[PDB]
Order: structure tokens, then C-alpha cells, then sequence
């Protein structure tokens, strides 16, 4: 009777602690999965783990659901996904006065802040960038400001949240490039609980249809900048 | 050897026969499921079936996949769905001379063309319209133009396709209302069909990532008018 959810609560606006990190867990993905659980007549339990350990807790049955996971073919082979519930676009962020980075290709031989254990850290490695590993988005941006790194590839959702919380810091950063396509994000689960997946999917449609999706979406994000996914019918 | 696909082949641009009905099946959804099948090393076999029998056909095990199905919570209770591959927006279309229909609510006691067996048919009956049953979108619009009905609730994809083929007719119609959300569209399967579903999903991700999705989409649709879904990551 519990839905067990793994997350790292240092990632606003997805998953963070209220009162500048001192209070209860909150965020878009948190609110959404809690609403799902309640509609399934389940209590939600959260577990907080460093990002580089999130998948292994799922693998070893410490919890059942991971939030905010980008869908990839390798993941689809090994895990089950909900229907997508938001999308992000990857941005190439540099200091506002940087002049030698105009594309993802220019990251070769440059120093780049990425989160250990992520797909973007692997892409940076494959580009022959020089990586400095950060604990989260905030730290990636701070490494860029301090000049430890010259760039960071960061999804739009957290970057724009950063700009809303710290608008006077905005002038220190610019977007040099961005991926041509966005990427679907879903809840990720172990293979072999079709029943749970379908139930989550069903409730997600209901949440779109009665306006609850929009209410949770508008609590965290600006619809002029961040993409939603399509709604449902019936 | 074969992927068995049910479709109704009088629905451009989704599924239709080349050379004015005489040639091969083609269309956005057709090309896409053929490309999926191809990457799975399967031959495709199409079972042409009227809209009113598409979902019952699937119940009846006459084929394994249905194309171009809107996701709804009732459907997700009973069937499996792939991740969404396109979205449509339901429009309320009337003649440009109509004076008394300004919302979906105004369809009570009006005569409306809808297709037997669809959610929009059911909606029309709930509103207490008088229903004139159409056999496809083309006939829904012709019933409207001929004044045998005063409205049809129709998705944007086929409506704009109609205008594209009749480039001087835009002024014969107006959109009086539209649903507040667009609607996710996916492949539908019998429940239990979890390995086929996974396979289709991994393949859909691949098609987005290598640009093939964009290629098929641009073949049929104007991206300034029709919504796509998010891409994937790797």
C-alpha cells in the first residue's frame, strides 16, 4: 500500500526542500507523483539519494519509481517508463562574455561542468571536453561563474528557474547554443509491473483532463518558455 | 514474420490509397508503422477496417496494432499504448455564415456530422445533438458544406489537410471553438502485449533521434499548424 519514490532533493524546481533547503520536500515532479499516488489510494514514501546512486536503488528494490528521467533507447530496453509528463531542452550555457563557444562541437578541449552519472556527462566526455563534476545544477552554474569551467550543458527547466530565483545573476550567463529537439521526461520503474505502469498512465490522463496538470505546471513553470506534453482525450 | 495492422484507408493524410483510391496505402501513420516494422525486421500486413469496427477488430484479434488512436483513460484501462507519436487538437468547425454556434455547449439541439464509434460521436450524443453519421472526415465536411448538418467536431490534422487540397475554400468554414488541450495519439494494442509495446517504443525513440521522424512528419504536415511530440535523448 505504499508507492516508494527515489529522488535527490537539491534540484529546484523538480525536487527541493522548502525554506531555502531547510523544510519539506516539494517541486513539480514531487507534487505530481504525490497526486498520482493519492489517486491510486497509495501513500507515497520518498527516499533521497545522490544522483549517481539513483538508478542502483531502483535496481535493488529500495524504491519503485524514479522521477524526472529522460527517455532514451538504452533505458527503454532495461526499464519501464510512464507516458511522458514534461519535456526539456538541453542548453549550452557559458559566461556572458565568452566568445570561443558557439556550438556543442566547440566543447572539444574546453572545460565543462557536468553531473556525475548523467548522460550529458558522458556526452561531454565523448566530445573530449575536460570535465569537472558537480553535485547539481546550482553547482554547475557556480563552477562556470568562478571560472573553474567554461561551459555547462543544462536543461532549460532548471536554468530558467535559476533565472527566476536569481534575476540579477542572469547577466553573467548566456545561452550559446541549444539542441534542435527537445526530450521527453517520464517516471521510470523496474521492468515487469505492467499493472502499475498502466495505472500511473491512466491517472496522468485524468490529471491532464481535470485541470490538475495545469495547476501543478503553473505552480512551477512559465508556459511561455517551458514545453508541456500534449493532454489526453475523453 | 508479420506485424498485423488495422487501419481505415479513407482517412488522408493518416491512411489513404494513392492514385485516387486505386494504389497502395500511404499516409503519415502508415509510413511510420511500416518504418517501425522494418526496424523490427517484420513484414507489415494491413487489415482495412471501418472506424466503427477498429477497436472491436482489435478485441477480436484480427490484427495486433491500431494506428492513430487518441489516448483516453478508458482506453488505457483496457488496452496497451505506445508512447505518443503525434498530437491533434479537436476543433468545432461550422460554415463561415453560421450565426448561433460559438461553443461546444451550443451544439445541443443542432445537427452535427460525426463518425460512428468515435469519442466525438459519443460527446455529440451527450450534448444532445442530432447526429448524422459520417463514414469519414471528407464526408463530415461535405455534409457541412451541403448544409445537411450545421457543425462537425473534427481534429485539426484532417481539417487542415482538407483546406490544403482546396486552397480557395478556407473562407467557407470557421473554427467556432476548440478544446483547451491538444490530445496525445499513439499506437494501440491488446493488453498484455508488453514486449511488442517496448519494442515499438525503443524504435520510435530511434526514429526521433536519427531524423526519420522529422522526415515523415514534414512529408505530410505543416509544423506551424500541427503539433509534434517531444524527441528522445541518448
Amino acid at each position: 500500500s505504499a508507492l516508494r519514490v527515489g529522488t535527490d532533493g537539491i534540484y529546484p524546481p523538480h525536487s527541493f526542500h522548502a525554506q531555502d533547503g531547510r523544510g519539506e520536500l516539494t517541486g513539480f515532479d514531487i507534487d505530481l507523483i504525490k497526486e498520482v499516488a493519492h489517486r491510486l489510494n497509495l501513500k507515497v514514501e520518498f527516499f533521497e539519494t545522490a544522483v549517481s546512486g539513483l538508478i542502483t536503488g531502483l535496481d535493488t528494490n529500495r524504491y519503485d519509481v524514479l522521477v524526472n528521467v529522460a527517455i532514451t533507447p538504452e533505458r527503454q530496453k532495461k526499464y519501464d517508463f510512464s507516458i511522458p509528463y514534461i519535456a526539456h531542452r538541453v542548453l549550452l550555457v557559458v559566461r556572458s562574455d565568452q566568445q570561443d563557444i558557439r556550438s556543442f562541437k566547440d566543447l572539444t578541449d574546453k572545460t565543462v561542468a557536468q553531473i556525475l552519472g548523467t548522460d550529458l556527462s558522458r556526452f561531454a566526455k565523448e566530445l573530449k571536453s575536460h570535465l569537472v563534476f558537480s553535485h547539481n545544477f546550482e553547482q554547475s552554474l557556480q563552477l562556470l561563474l568562478s571560472k573553474r569551467t567554461d561551459a555547462t550543458m543544462i536543461p532549460d527547466i532548471p536554468f530558467f528557474n535559476f533565472l527566476e530565483r536569481r534575476p540579477h545573476d542572469g547577466n553573467l550567463f548566456k545561452i550559446a547554443d541549444r539542441m534542435k529537439d527537445n526530450s521527453a521526461v517520464a517516471f521510470m520503474m523496474r521492468k515487469g509491473n505492467n499493472k502499475l505502469t498502466r495505472s500511473i498512465n491512466e491517472i496522468l490522463c485524468a490529471i491532464h483532463l481535470d485541470g490538475t496538470y495545469k495547476k501543478i505546471f503553473d505552480r512551477y513553470f512559465d508556459k511561455n518558455i517551458i514545453s508541456s506534453v500534449p493532454g489526453c482525450s475523453s
